[PDB]
């Protein structure tokens, strides 16, 4: 099965583009990373860096997560980052996004060996 750390490089990373370039971005991306196979998933982040860079994230700023974790950590710096989240026509199979692009630090949660991440919390 997927790894942990595979998921994520599929559900968040983005590191062929250096931003959202229009609004149907979301649209776009949500299927073809097969995020809306079983079902329309609410809101989800794409990360427009080098996967090293965001690997590095687990060995810089250690913060509890949202949920009370101990293991998530902080960007020292902002990154390009792109939300998405479902808008009021999105019905499954046609799931809709809002796309939002925005320069922000990014949280997420970090573990193995390698200790890289495995879960986005929040970007702030």
């Amino acid at each position: 099965k997927e790894t942990a750390a595979a998921k994520f490089e599929r559900q968040h990373m983005d590191s062929s583009t250096s931003a959202a370039s229009s609004s149907n971005y979301c649209n776009q991306m949500m299927k073809s990373r097969n995020l809306t196979k079983d079902r329309c998933k609410p809101v989800n982040t794409f990360v427009h860096e080098s996967l090293a860079d965001v690997q590095a994230v687990c060995s810089q700023k250690n913060v509890a997560c949202k949920n009370g974790q101990t293991n998530c950590y902080q960007s020292y710096s902002t990154m390009s980052i792109t939300d998405c989240r479902e808008t009021g026509s999105s019905k499954y199979p046609n799931c809709a996004y809002k796309t939002t692009q925005a320069n922000k630090h990014i949280i997420v949660a970090c573990e193995g060996n390698p200790y890289v991440p495995v879960h986005f919390d929040a970007s702030v």
